């Protein structure tokens, strides 16, 4: 419990705590969802405080010995060391002013431990604002969440589904549209389906990435670069290219477009929702086929974790959540002002949990639940042979005319295909028993 | 590092969690978001264990002593003891029979080290299923969130707001209409529209709980009851009113639509979206008239936390998104039930909750350190009311519609007062008064205020 | 074609048009959607303006051979002979005020068909503004379209799953809990259940209308009232509501909330978003119940309606189930536009109107037709495979549980585990295990896989 | 009236109407919305027939003067000579089964009158299910309204936004952050970031383009193809670029995805939906610098439809904004909910998306044209304002210290002055400060970093 001394008064604060005054002040203001930051911000803010300080350093703004201070307490915040020292709420004012001064203070207490005295704004903050800050370290760790984790995730997902279609590809079954009988699929050209939805869903983070990744660092308070020097956002963006891997960060086309809006995160969360749309539509069809034993379809089996589908189950309601975080973010993003959008916090709460959410119900959906699927070869048989025929294969035999007569028949008396050539005492010369079940073949009507 | 058997094999159990081999698993199943059960929740599984315990032994069910042990145990987690002791993410087994299980084995080993033995499924779960047991805590949760806490939040709000509303009674401004300059209001007619729409808010909250309190508790598996007794979902329903208070929880009109379905929750959601919305327009309006302080509007000086930042109006419309955000999401597993189960209601329960409780905050924080303490500049919105074109309209009927455009244009140009304009241009005169001017430019007059 | 005179210069008109120059104006700067009012917002404006004049007049501010042809006028638009006359796009003047002048421009056109001269503005707009007029118009037709049209038209598919829920009280089945299978449940208690949905429904329609129902006339430009009577809502509203016999019509509670907010469509929307919601489930249950008929799961027919292939000449398709979820996802859709427009009004007027207006009306629509479309040609002609279903709950493990008491859970499990493997009904596995005897009669075996008794029917 | 037939039997149709028994039967079934195809999408149902029935006579399928009738009747279709003959509301069968039976009972009735016999599905409807036109017919729509109007469009509100970037480069203001007084920004800048933000508009478009234009044609009823030629996809494409010019249409990349998902919409309604976030942020600025004359910020004026005009460009463009965020979630939503081989949310889907693609075209064009190129600057008062503002007395501090930089600051306000002629009324020209130095400390245009 030491006390601090800011401008309005005493401030109590923990002993453990590197945070100091300024970031008390937040805790007591913003008490509303008693969540803070995740560990992908902090470690994107600290990535940025160091990066900036190595500029500052490089450029003789910044005296050598307090950069090396900053560095090294920066590498520590970036490698998951003080998780524990971000207290402030996310619903905090709309900058990230706040969470901004909360990762100066706590640089400046590390740096102290270690003998050396940083000024947190003068020196932590130096060539910096409290408005281009929160938003770079936001885009920076929405860039390395959909390049580094979500993309390998998909990859991941998309292998298994590819996996099945290839294994499937002469599993015959029942089609269904409108939920009823259709002619013959195979189970290998669904999987096929799902693949191609998951491997357009790569491209689209992937067309995403030229804007998604675009930092603000350099435009200060209004996006003028007042008060930095004029090749900051380039020389910070080159630190960070060369620290993170990340090719994809770059300068903002437009100082002003960067700082005024987030239109960057909207776009993004676009490419997720379409996701968690795909998402759903290959996980209802998994645990429809999965039903049963007895009332169900009972196409497959899903390994065990009567088993419940709780994968599909997880992955629908992470979808759900998805499609809830995408409207919070494009209300957000369209109720900016001027020179600065303030929505910034929540609009980075939401994005970050979405690529999160996808990644992680990607990789498990991948390898407990597609990967140990079952299918049932002779039960789907079975309803291949119940499907609806066409007489378009036996043309070549009875001719266009006897086929629209066998066609009309097979519908007035409800008889299949097969049964009414037979019943028409088509059977002979032109056209053997043998002939007529290769023409009517299930797997050769599915194409595969 | 503790040890235990499942039926599956073995699992690591940490040494000082209270939950078993089920619990861990589910750890083992889920990790997908880090976040598991908020306090509401744990509160309401407790609460709801401890009553279906009271009831079971009320019936005879149930050895008294074992009941005894599951109603302390339950009475710990419900006063938040235990908050540590449910680890399992939200997205889970869409039935929440996860988080069920982690209730039951934690009551188990709460139970265990004063000497007494439940089986967590034949004793804990005694007449309950894995499907009616979630959701009741779900609208137990929501419900309380609704009556205990979000009303009273709101209520406080709309006081501050109509304190507001009658300090500044007589705070005559111009009226703004898609954003250009209208005929004259007051401050306070505008605060008594703030009011309204919080007062209107807890109307629409109120009017949702019939069906919000409705608990699914007694249909188990499908919703027909089979495993428990005839009357244990009204047993049950009677002993939780007993002990909390809230007269709201009912059971069920229809037991098969109150686990079919979650459409109270839905319907709960669309009250607090409606909020949302309108704190999203008192906090936009109040951060416009605090705006400066000299190229913007500069009505009102918000208090510091007049160059202060409006941080609680960016807190209220930051938490307006996310509550219209939790809105869609909450819709989109609401429609999607089949047959005799909504399999989306651990995802359901930790938006309502958290709309609920990101509300009930923010609006006291709100009523508390931003509306309490404004301050309105009230001689410098007169002034400008009085030096508007907009009121030259009452001088037609004196000198004709020409000159009192005329009289429009100059006052704005020179920037001087309607009235000092008629003077300058020497309008006074047998035309028009002196206290004839005075009286067609009485701009709080032309407020109708009371 | 036929020329006018505006304040900034010389508009052509079509010769059919009773629209004026403010009108021909609005059609050439808002050439956006190329859609305009729908026909129950034409109606409530003619209401609207009809109910003005007659105040007007009563209180001697409107000369009575001009109150009479407005009355006359406004009558005409409110009855639907006028529908071709409001030509202007939703996309307009977010007060709704170019709407408000073509509505007075075409009243003043019909008076002087008759002999009579109006001023769109000093008479038929007396005591009125550009900004209480429109959103009351907007509330009257919600309301009336809340009580009139949506509310029967729900209870009418309440009405028709009810009777199906009796008709089908005894047909039991098995439960589907994750999709898999669960303990008996019969058809009739499914249905009890989509009953209460719609029923519930109707009861979130009736609590929203308390707000729903609000009107702003009467508070002019900015809510104060000024240049109207102090009265002129509350009377205004007494013909309103003498006139239509809309009881839940009232002036509003605040003036000022009821011109800077549009809460009430918010709230609204909420209640339709619900329905829509429900109506998923219900629809969506179904077209899965009618499945098949050979590869699904076959529990009930739909009755025909339309071919569903050409390719497939028998194929027939549950069109009325695809229409009433295409119905509810356009109500989602078009409630997130409301709640967008709801929150982003400024000072003294929410300037979303005209969209709000179109979406609220168009949910309101949907809903009402779809409903009594999926009451009448769907659920009333729903027929039961009765034998398929008790054929399934007999045969179903999860019915072995109250054999525990006479040969124990452990000799349970090996029952349901043969039947399963067996395709038999649990009765006859229990037979062909020997287990009818000394602790078990023939007719305590019948009596405890009772699958009704199991459902449990009250 | 007269009497028809189908499958399921006979049916009462309208004596004159050039559409026959499985139309009528549709208008019986769904008097929904009273709302029907719209111009765009008739179009693409008439191309997409005409090319098929070219494809169907090139692979001597279809008699050549049939195939002549169908691609004759297609190009009225087309041209827009018959929307009168497509009666069937958007809320129909989920496949749009009956708007693609309309377009084939339309052309045989079109046909019939030139004396030629067509069958609705035998001959017109040859090679093709419900399943993949109807679909083929929307992206066509959908692509066309992206390359043909939406981009351009866009790209002429961009052009009036940067000319005012230009035109206003040295028009010097109070930048405003959280709605505060904050340093100096031009017009020309904030203008410049309006600009990038519909330019990344136009990048998002293209970017969802090569999905946006894959088409299910040639995947029959299911995504086998059976029932049609093993190329008919890749021929009827070939046709449909050759006669629209758009480069973009393209056979689907998995014939199972292209009918059993609608993902292309869902994308392309994201790319629309952060269009109108961007256009939201631009029009809600530009009411509010319009915002007076009196009590408001008055940076600008509108023109006319002098400083008392109302922001009506700017409401219509924030109303079309509400609107596409709304259709986007109904897009979303009938997304997920396809089953197995078909999803059947589809006329749905293609009101929404092709509404949101109609409004922002047209939106974008007025704004540009009415509102944003009329645009007039209050020049010498927002640089008297950007003078006066205490946010730019901070590089003062290194002179007169932090106290006096507050003490003028103070004054400044409460005497409305500059800051400049606050700083000599102080009489602080001489010790701290030259007439030189205030005037490179001040210049408040070389602050917000222009020439
Ligand atoms: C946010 O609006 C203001 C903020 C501060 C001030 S002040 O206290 O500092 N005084 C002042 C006077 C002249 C120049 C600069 C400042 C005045 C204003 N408004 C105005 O000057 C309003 C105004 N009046 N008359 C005009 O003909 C006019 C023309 C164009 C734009 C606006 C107007
Ligand atoms: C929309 O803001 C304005 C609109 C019009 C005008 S004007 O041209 O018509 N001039 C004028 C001057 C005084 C009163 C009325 C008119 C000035 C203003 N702003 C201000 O007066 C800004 C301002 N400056 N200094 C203060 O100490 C102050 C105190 C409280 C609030 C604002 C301020």
């Amino acid at each position: 419990y030491r006390i601090e001394h800011d401008t309005m008064g005493e401030v109590r604060v923990p002993a453990k705590a590197l945070w100091r005054a300024q970031t008390q002040r937040a805790v007591e203001n913003f008490p509303i969802s008693g969540r803070g930051l995740e560990r992908t911000q902090i470690r994107a803010l600290g990535l940025l405080k160091g990066a900036c300080a190595q500029v500052n350093s490089d450029l003789g703004l910044l005296a050598p010995e307090k950069a090396d201070a900053i560095i090294a307490a920066a590498a520590e915040i970036a490698d998951g060391q003080h998780d524990d020292q971000f207290p402030i709420d996310v619903f905090q004012t709309g900058s990230g002013t706040s969470s901004n001064m909360n990762t100066n203070e706590v640089i400046a207490s590390i740096a102290a431990k270690g003998g050396v005295t940083l000024h947190p704004n003068d020196d932590v903050n130096m060539s910096q604002s409290s408005n281009d800050t929160f938003p770079t370290a936001t885009h920076i760790a929405a860039t390395e969440a959909a390049v580094a984790h979500l993309i390998p995730a998909l990859q991941q997902l998309h292998d298994a589904l590819a996996a099945k279609a290839l294994d499937w590809h002469t599993v015959v079954k029942s089609g269904r549209t409108h939920l009823m009988d259709a002619v013959p699929v195979t189970l290998g050209q669904e999987f096929s389906g799902y693949a191609r939805q998951i491997e357009a869903g790569i491209e689209r983070v992937r067309a995403c990435l030229p804007r998604l990744g675009e930092l603000a660092i350099g435009g200060t308070a209004v996006g003028t670069g007042l008060n930095a020097p004029d090749d900051f956002g380039v020389r910070v963006v080159a630190v960070l290219v060369a620290q993170t891997g990340l090719s994809e960060l770059r300068t903002a086309a437009n100082s002003f477009e960067a700082q005024a809006a987030r239109d960057g995160l909207v776009e993004a969360s676009g490419a997720l929702r379409t996701i968690a749309v795909s998402l759903t539509k290959i996980a209802n069809d998994i645990r429809w086929m999965g039903s049963g034993p007895l009332t169900g379809l009972a196409e497959i089996q899903l390994p065990d974790l009567k088993v419940n589908p709780v994968l599909p189950e997880a992955v629908t309601q992470v979808a759900a959540q998805v499609i809830g975080n995408d409207a919070a973010i494009a209300w957000g993003g369209a109720n900016g002002a001027f020179e600065l959008n303030v929505y910034i916090p929540m609009m980075a709460r939401n994005i970050l949990e979405s690529f999160k959410l996808l990644t992680n119900v990607s990789r498990l959906f991948a390898q407990r639940c597609i990967a140990g699927l079952t299918a049932n070869v002779e039960h789907l048989r079975r309803l291949a042979e119940s499907s609806p025929s066409i007489v378009t294969p036996l043309n070549s035999a009875i001719g266009y005319e006897e086929a629209a007569a066998v066609a009309k028949q097979a519908l007035k008396e409800r008889k299949t295909i097969r049964q009414t050539v037979i019943d028409r005492g088509l059977i002979g010369d032109r056209l053997s028993i043998e002939d007529l079940d290769r023409r009517l073949d299930v797997l050769a009507m599915a194409k595969a």
